């Protein structure tokens, strides 16, 4: 592991997000920032909010520059509005550099800030094409690379604990690593396998085959990428296109049929609980997603366990039972490989080579009988037809 200064620099959990410490302004103002590979704006709370105990104070920064421009960003579950400007930004447990970056000072929001998440802003790590108001607002990572010698690459190890973390525990626990400018080999086991970034906007990829316990879901592969497939640390669940979700849940129900679960469980709304330590992991199937490889007609697969797709939640009774929510849900906007999937892998966002790498995570939760996996190669034909075109 050659990047010790950045190892273990993340905190958080799949449901409320993983964050990294950053500083903004002169003198430096410390803020916890959500790592979001599914957006492209660096936006931080800049005004009092019930869920914030600190925020960016522009008037206290001598290096603050006002862009005299507003920004409005509505999203599925909510929205954030702010004022654009630039200032000096650093990552304490990151590369030893300071860069001038765009910052959206959030002045109004709805369903953005999460009570108790311990973060005050978000770091959009995707491409300028999806930056708001438009692609002229240079994303933080683009600025970082343009202004320093930092390699155009970052890697994420998100570490799920495998059990509920109370408020005190989640603040004291290491939630993972964000390695800026490199790959730290202590964070994964086995080999790294790369899939092409199809297009530079979201981190878009192409899924070419899906298996539930080795059983082919057997759908036209274009269904798996309708209308796109992305890797998004800012989404909790593995989200699947409606038709794929329907087929996958049918297959997961069949594999786990020795136990009947309520409709609310499958809808990802209600938790299911087992006596302490008795979670029947073995009745649940592993899920394999085959991804396009970098070699013509070659693919590889990533396999996750129910320890990834069943998300640990505290029982409404704080009892001693082990409880979970089903973290696979439907989407009308394509496949989203969210945090619960990323928790099984060390994921390399190799922007320089326009590819995303996957390897088994040194911190993935498993049992004595099964482990997550990244395996290849497999001969796979016509993978280009798996990509969706509007
Ligand atoms: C899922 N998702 C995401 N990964 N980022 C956003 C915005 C997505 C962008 C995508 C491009 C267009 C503008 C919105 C924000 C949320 C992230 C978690 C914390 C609450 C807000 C979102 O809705």
């Amino acid at each position: 592991g050659s990047f010790v200064e950045m190892v273990d620099n993340l905190r958080g959990k799949s449901g409320q997000g993983y964050y990294v410490e950053m500083t903004v302004g002169s003198p430096p103002q410390t803020l916890n920032i959500l790592v979001d590979t599914g957006s492209s704006n660096f936006a931080v709370g800049a005004a009092p909010h019930p869920f914030l105990h600190r925020y960016y104070q522009r008037q206290l920064s001598s290096t603050y520059r006002d862009l005299r421009k507003g920004v409005y960003v509505p999203y599925t579950q909510g929205k954030w509005e702010g004022e654009l400007g630039t200032d000096l930004v650093s990552i304490p447990h990151g590369p030893n550099v300071t860069v001038r970056a765009n910052i959206a000072a959030i002045t109004e929001s709805d369903k953005f800030f999460i009570n108790g998440s311990n973060w005050e802003g978000i770091l959009g790590l995707a491409y300028a094409e999806i930056a708001r108001p438009d692609d002229s607002l240079e994303p933080f990572f683009d600025s970082l690379v343009k202004q320093t010698h930092v390699p155009n690459l970052f890697s994420l190890q998100l570490c799920g604990a495998g059990f509920p973390l109370n408020q005190s525990e989640v603040l004291a626990s290491v939630g993972g690593s964000m390695i800026i400018g490199g790959i730290d080999h202590s964070l994964y086991t086995g080999s790294l396998w790369y899939t092409p970034i199809r297009r530079e906007w979201y981190y878009e990829v192409i899924i070419v085959r899906v298996e539930i316990n080795g059983q082919d879901l057997k759908m036209d592969c274009k269904e798996y990428n309708y209308d796109k497939s992305i890797v998004d640390s800012g989404t909790t669940n593995l989200r699947l296109p409606k038709k794929v979700f329907e087929a996958a849940v049918k297959s997961i129900k069949a594999a786990s049929s020795t136990e009947k679960f309520p409709d609310g469980f499958w809808l990802g709304e209600q938790l299911v609980c087992w006596q302490a330590g008795t979670t029947p992991w073995n009745i649940f199937p592993v899920i394999s997603l085959y991804l396009m490889g970098e070699v013509t007609n070659q693919s590889f697969r990533i396999t996750i366990l129910p320890q990834q797709y069943l998300r640990p939640v505290e029982d409404v009774a704080t009892s001693q039972d082990d409880c979970y929510k089903f973290a696979i849900s439907q989407s009308s906007t394509g496949t989203v490989m969210g945090a619960v999937i990323m928790e099984g892998f060390y994921v390399v966002f190799d922007r320089a080579r326009k590819r995303i790498g996957f390897a088994v995570s040194a911190c993935h939760v498993h049992d004595e009988f099964r482990t997550a996996a990244v395996e290849g190669p497999f001969v796979t034909l016509d993978m280009e037809d798996c990509g969706y075109n509007i």
